[PDB]
């Protein structure tokens, strides 16, 4: 019963809902801000903080330095859609008059990490990821898709004295929407780093192999009878939408992907009060962190909006921008659809991930 006054649910403490979370702290709206995890994970940074010794600590913001009694961590189960409400688990609901849904993508450690923990041991889940590496002379990374080959990239050229095998399904890599002229220049560089690329072939043993640790031995098998031998195994495929929390209410709702329909306002179809940002949106692009920030301050402009009487605001999307790290050193990729070269993508991406960029929206230093 709010009886006109606003309270705000931000559900998923990712790049988009720490982007509303701080819209709305600016503004002085009442808001409560969840995520099951006690810190936002700049994920953009994941795989560096993968192979590179004490970069992970980079890649971890605590939320209650930022938000303080604005956050509160939880796992979200359900949304009880008829009283406005939001389950957590455990028991506790959290009253809404606007919902804002965030929830990102899930997949493979250590490309994603959805893990209730503290700061420190999701820390030390990266850097315990790095010794595996530092133990491993050969190492097989499957999937190519635009997380694998940057993963691959990453070890060889951090290891350089590394065996790296890449196994990937199809014949080109990374993601299909990319112009073939990206796709082919990431096979170039992956081949010139001297990682050895497995095409057209499909891991067939894979229920049974050792993930992200460290083996004296282990073979992997291929559906066409490849093996090899391999001291690691890295895997890097299945993203998928992370409906964890609201799917059984929205049911009708869910396009088949997992993400929510929306209007050109991000609001939830059949809902005037409900927003979608970021990944968990239906929104026919290709799912990124810089898209995710816009996302949110449309739909905390539209909650203000909507309440001060006024024309909502639309998102208008562009052609395709998707930059890829080649390590360090090097990346290729498009803005806004053209070819974007190795410089350019080595000082925009490959340098620093982005990583300041999350510590300045969270107002905090990096340790
Ligand atoms: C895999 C990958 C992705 C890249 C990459 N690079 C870029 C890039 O360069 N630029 C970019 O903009 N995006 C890039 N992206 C995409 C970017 O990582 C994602 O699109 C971005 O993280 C999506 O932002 P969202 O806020 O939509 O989603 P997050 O996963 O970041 O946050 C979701 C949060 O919700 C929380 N959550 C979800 N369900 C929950 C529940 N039921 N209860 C509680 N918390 C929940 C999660 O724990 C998590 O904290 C990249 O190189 C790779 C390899």
């Amino acid at each position: 019963p709010h009886m006109g006054a606003l309270h705000v649910v931000i559900v998923g403490g990712g790049f988009g809902g720490i982007a509303a979370a701080s819209q709305l702290q600016a503004l002085n709206v009442p808001f409560m801000l969840v995520d099951m995890k006690d810190s936002f994970h700049h994920n953009v940074a994941a795989l560096r903080a993968s192979v590179e010794t004490g970069f992970a600590k980079k890649t971890f913001i605590s939320y209650s330095v930022t938000f303080k009694d604005n956050f509160r961590q939880g796992l979200v189960v359900g949304i009880d859609l008829k009283n406005q409400m939001v389950l957590l688990q455990g028991g506790e609901a959290l009253p809404f008059s606007h919902l804002i849904l965030a929830t990102g993508s899930t997949g493979p450690f250590p490309g994603k990490f959805n893990e209730v923990s503290s700061q420190q041991a999701a820390i030390q889940a990266y850097e315990d990821m790095v010794r595996q590496v530092q133990r491993s002379r050969f190492i097989v990374v499957v999937g190519g898709g635009s997380a694998g080959v940057e993963m691959a990239a990453e070890i060889k050229t951090e290891y350089p004295e590394k065996e790296v095998t890449l196994i990937h399904s199809q014949v080109a890599l990374a993601d299909k929407e990319l112009l073939p002229s990206v796709r082919q220049e990431v096979k170039e560089i992956l081949l010139r780093k001297g990682v050895q690329l497995l095409l057209s072939e499909r891991v067939s043993n894979l229920e049974e192999l050792p993930l992200n640790e460290y083996r004296e031995y282990i073979k992997v098998q291929t559906d066409k009878g490849t093996e090899v031998a391999t001291n690691l195994v890295i895997l890097c495929t299945g993203i998928k939408i992370n409906s964890s929390a609201y799917r059984k209410a929205f049911e009708s709702r869910l396009a088949s992907s997992g993400a929510l329909r929306v209007n050109e306002h991000l609001q939830v179809e059949g809902h005037s009060n409900v927003y979608a940002i970021g990944d968990c949106a239906d929104v026919r692009t290709p799912k990124m962190a810089y898209l995710a920030g816009l996302h949110a301050n449309i739909a905390v402009a539209n909650i203000v909006n909507s309440v001060k009487q006024r024309p909502l605001q639309a998102y208008k999307p562009g052609a395709l921008t998707f930059l890829l790290s080649m390590g360090r050193n090097d990346g290729v990729g498009q803005i806004s659809g053209f070819y974007v070269g190795r410089l350019m993508v080595r000082l925009t991406k490959s340098r620093d991930l982005f990583v300041s960029t999350s510590w300045k929206t969270m107002r905090q230093s990096p340790p």
